[PDB]
């Protein structure tokens, strides 16, 4: 990894564009006015890419050679990068202040600030905008996942009277559905801030290495089938596939994809009749989990439950909601996103089915169908020191007031009613509010404050 080759190309030319005699460039990140966001991911970036000796004579030579061909001109700031190498042993003269990880902050608030600590490195602040702005992705995954936890919490409490097993209601199925191995690890770790169920194994190593838990692992899984392990038996032998799989995992929970040919036939005739004796004998700690995996997600879930409800002993819980026996459950993991998740639980409640009957799996909806525009994650310069004088800078495009940026030195505070406020123009210096919630997490190539994955999960908890 070479940080000199880890920026937007045009940023290579920006050192020549700042007003002459600029000693400071101060920038901040926000999720411009999903009312509140989970701040998560920055610590990974600081350790992986920004800390320690990030500049060497070889990295300067490599960047110089690439940029000469890429621009068909000499525009690369070799003197600037050589200054960092010689003065600071390749350590970045940068200071990063950030809200603690796991913190749930409303939109339009300062989340982190970036500034150079050496006047010669005025251009460095925004060189690292590209790398830091990528924090939009763990923030958006964590926020979107927590928003789904809110819907699940609401319907589970309404239909069962408690939140038992809530942390296992939304399982990460997204490993294949993401853009890369690195994305898989980041995205799966962001989902684990809110839930305990994951199939994206990559998230586990990321958490262990960069964050850490008291528990051996942050996430869990159970044995399960795929279309290949069912279909390999042959179309006429689907019952043999089902029987072999539940017998192999007779003492632990097991999920079986039952839609290879006919989901409704599998539920009513295979599970409901032919193999019913292998299901009713299962323990409460080892249920059979039936997975439908095609068709309209709501219509399939409702039809599956109605079939099962007629083949198996159904009870009525204390809230008046239908409950399948404890050895039988359902998992819907096809076409699941925040919108379809809301449709399914609402449809289930209307048909008097308890939410304890179902669990969800989400792949692309959880980890990939997200963009930087969803929470309007933005990095902008708010303050500059030129000719020894600090000036408050901002953008204010005529055609879009939403793109108006914050002015001057920023700080984050708790208001008297316990809400949040971002103070602009250095007004935090007048101690009218509390202590600034931003902490220095990075300074001069060193990580100065870190959080465990346990602290992050505690910070990101739902009020309930
Ligand atoms: C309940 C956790 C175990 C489980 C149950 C299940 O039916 N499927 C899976 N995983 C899965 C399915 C489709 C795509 C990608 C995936 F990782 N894991």
């Amino acid at each position: 990894f070479n940080i000199l080759l880890a920026t937007d190309s045009y940023k290579v030319t920006h050192y020549k564009q700042y007003p002459p005699n600029t000693s400071k460039v101060y920038s901040y990140f926000e999720c411009r006015e999903y009312e509140e966001t989970v701040f998560y991911g920055l610590q990974y970036i600081l350790n992986k890419y920004l800390k320690g000796k990030v500049v060497t004579k070889e990295k300067i030579q490599e960047a110089k050679d690439v940029y000469k061909e890429h621009f068909q001109d000499d525009v690369f700031n070799e003197k600037g990068w050589n200054y960092i190498l010689e003065k600071y042993d390749g350590h970045l003269p940068i200071e990063i202040k950030a809200v603690p990880e796991g913190f749930v902050i409303p939109r339009g608030n300062v989340l982190f600030t970036v500034e150079n600590t050496d006047p010669e490195c005025y251009w460095l602040t925004n060189w690292i905008e590209t790398i830091l702005v990528q924090s939009w992705y763990p923030i958006t995954v964590a926020t979107n996942s927590r928003e789904q936890k809110k819907i699940l919490a609401k319907y589970l409490l309404e239909t069962s009277g408690n939140l038992d097993g809530l942390e296992y209601k939304l399982h990460d199925f997204g490993y294949r559905g993401v853009s890369s191995q690195e994305t898989a690890g980041i995205g799966a770790s962001a989902h684990l801030v809110n839930f305990k169920g994951t199939d994206t194994v990559a998230g586990l190593a990321l958490i262990k290495k960069y964050y850490g838990t008291k528990d051996p692992v942050p996430g869990y899984s159970v044995p399960a089938a795929e279309h290949s392990t069912i279909t390999a038996w042959g179309k006429d032998h689907e019952k043999d596939a089902f029987e072999h799989i539940v017998t192999q995992f007779s003492s632990v929970p097991v999920s079986v994809v039952s839609d290879s040919y006919d989901i409704y036939n599998a539920c009513e005739k295979i599970w409901g009749e032919d193999l019913r004796h292998l299901i009713v004998s299962r323990s409460t700690q080892a249920p059979l989990i039936i997975r439908p995996d095609s068709g309209n997600p709501l219509d399939t879930v409702l039809k599956v439950l109605e079939i099962l409800g007629k083949k198996f002993p159904v009870t009525e819980n204390s809230k008046g909601y239908k409950l399948l026996p404890p050895y039988l459950r359902v998992i819907q993991g096809d076409g699941v996103d925040i919108n379809t998740l809301q449709e399914i639980v609402e449809g289930m409640k209307q048909k008097m089915w308890s939410i304890e009957n179902i669990a969800f799996g989400s792949g692309g909806g959880l980890l990939q169908k997200l963009t930087r525009d969803l929470l309007n994650c933005s990095f902008k310069c708010s303050y500059v020191v030129t000719n020894g004088l600090g000036i408050n800078v901002f953008k204010d495009p005529v055609a879009d007031p939403n793109k108006r940026s914050k002015k001057g030195r920023l700080s984050l505070h708790r208001t008297p009613a316990g809400n949040f406020v971002t103070l602009e123009e250095g007004k935090g210096d007048l101690e009218e509010y509390g202590q600034d919630l931003l902490h220095t997490v990075f300074k001069n190539g060193k990580v100065t404050k870190s959080y465990s994955f346990d602290e992050i999960r505690k910070n990101a908890q739902l009020n309930i």
